[PDB]
């Protein structure tokens, strides 16, 4: 008996959600599809171009514990807000859909992470994240009895970019792994990708994570490759599972030489692919802490991604649990 | 050429809106399709117990000016917000809408207003509201010039249950009236009306108010009657013009004798009814100020309500104008 299925640790970050015309990103030189870092003064200048807006509790891993949770299985999270207005939002919304949520905040500045998100009519989302408080993350944030007691720790790539959080991290590899657990990582984006190549491969090589979540674009920029077959064969070598999501065309599932692929689930339109990525894995880490197959749990990823993608927010409005029942996964 | 078709004041307020089933309302003792106020102890209490939320700027009022902005109109509007995160992001988003937006806030203390607006199943919505920094508006709040320069100057009901607000209100009355403008009101909310009825038949029958939107529960509570043929009769003798929607049958404008029936949009799906009374005024002040007949304003106003309800949160995220346009009222 362990008390969790999957911990999760990243970025706390509060979404604000407008949705634009493509012109309004060439003119802001607003890198289409990406995570978007920004600085105090930049996110004042977007935020007064940007139109009304919608609020919704985000976090890449943020989003991937409260998709589990949302699933049935038990999650904890670990990431860093301020104790200010956004703060409590994040706090409520994640500790309201039963995740273990206890990180405490260190003041009022910096203040919580927002990130602009911008929608364009196709649906992409184009993300531009001033960190705030998120800064602030570090080993002394890491509840040792809660990854001593989580089947899979997952974090995010985006947690290279504040200047500590890895120190965390590297802990938590350390605590999983003497307790026999799982350590899990998203490559997150392309660019980050780019940022940190040599430590992302260092993490896998090393063996401090064992399951690697990555999209075509990030595993065609970890090696640097345009070859598909290239990347997917490059990665199989470079960790003990790979779960490589492939959009429209679905998701693979690597494991030595086994490939399992999965196709994505009908859509009725795609409003906003926000969130996408990180209920994959949500649907994926559910069902292998579950017990399931790699197929299957290749087939709960897509079905929570395609869900999340059909509606605003990150985080499922809808019950996934009931949606699994009714594809016939549970 | 004046400044500002139409100025509204109201209560400034940030919405929190979840899901909820039945059991939730009568669990917690909140007053269906009303608007419950509400402490701060009560407010922690009742959010403890909500699930994950959204947030979207609101305030009846607010979302009235932002409608009219979005449909082309030129807006302003008075409503009191603290300096807060919540008290920022109403501000951006009435601002960014294209709504003359000036009211400074007075401190942080007390806060931003919030409601907790909970959408059952049939889309209905049951708000529950705390008041906070709205609690502040006063006669200090008139921007004289605005109130002189703008043809309709409309206000809730609601700004009844803050102190000083009523006196604000007297205030723009006397302006609007000696600029030759008219004034306009809602009744808000049947049990709003209920408290102030009294004061609200006197601000009809003393001329402080030209126009009065009410719906068929604000009607039936102003005269306390369950015969809505005495309440239409009933209102058109107390104010010039009574604009009274009817939900899914419509809405009906009266002046004097005069009456004009308009239907209702046929919906594929009632979302969550919020705002639809707010933007039926929306489009019915917009025609006004326009020139446009009464059973345009009110086809218009329908136009407007159809749009709200069929999405989550109180502003429509769509072009208003182009709608109209689509449907030939331009
Ligand atoms: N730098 C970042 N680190 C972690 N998550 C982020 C970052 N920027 C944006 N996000 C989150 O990514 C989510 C979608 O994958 C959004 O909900 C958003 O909050
Ligand atoms: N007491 C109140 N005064 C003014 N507006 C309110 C009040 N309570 C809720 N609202 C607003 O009513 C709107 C729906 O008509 C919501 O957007 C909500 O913000
Ligand atoms: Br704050
Ligand atoms: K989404
Ligand atoms: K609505």
């Amino acid at each position: 008996m362990t008390r969790f299925d999957v911990l999760t640790v990243g970025n706390a970050i509060v979404d604000i959600i407008s949705r634009c015309n493509d012109q309004f990103l060439i003119d802001n030189q607003i890198t289409k599809a990406a995570m978007n870092l920004i600085d105090a003064e930049r996110a004042e200048l977007l935020y007064s171009r940007m139109g009304p807006a919608l609020e919704a509790s985000g976090g890449s891993a943020g989003n991937t514990a409260a998709g589990v949770a949302n699933l049935g299985g038990k999650a904890a999270y670990f990431g860093n807000v301020a104790a200010d207005q956004l703060g409590d939002i994040f706090t409520h919304d994640i500790r309201a859909q039963g995740v273990h949520y206890q990180t405490k905040p260190k003041g009022a500045f910096p203040p919580t992470a927002r990130s602009m998100i911008f929608v364009t009519e196709d649906g992409e989302r184009s993300m531009n994240t001033y960190l705030g408080a998120c800064v602030e993350l570090g080993p002394e944030d890491v509840e040792a009895d809660v990854v001593a007691d989580a089947k899979v720790t997952y974090f995010e790539g985006y947690l290279w970019d504040p200047p500590r959080a890895k120190e965390a991290i590297l802990d938590c590899a350390r605590i999983a792994h003497q307790h026999g657990r799982e350590m899990s990582m998203t490559l997150s984006d392309s660019f980050c990708v780019d940022r940190y190549r040599g430590e992302f491969l260092d993490l896998m090589r090393s063996g401090k994570v064992d399951i690697v979540f990555a999209n075509r674009q990030e595993a065609l920029s970890l090696y640097q490759t345009d070859d598909f077959e290239e990347a997917l064969n490059r990665i199989a070598a470079d960790c003990k599972i790979a779960a490589v999501t492939m959009s429209e065309n679905g998701a693979v599932i690597l494991k030595g030489r086994e490939r399992y692929y999965v196709n994505a689930i009908r859509i009725r339109e795609v409003v906003d692919t926000t969130g996408a990525g990180d209920l994959f894995a949500s649907g994926f880490l559910y069902g292998y802490t579950q017990g399931r197959s790699l197929e299957d749990c290749g087939k709960l990823g897509c079905l929570a991604a395609g869900i999340v993608i059909q509606q605003i927010g990150p985080r499922p409005m809808t019950s996934l649990s009931e949606a699994a029942k009714q594809a016939g996964l549970i």
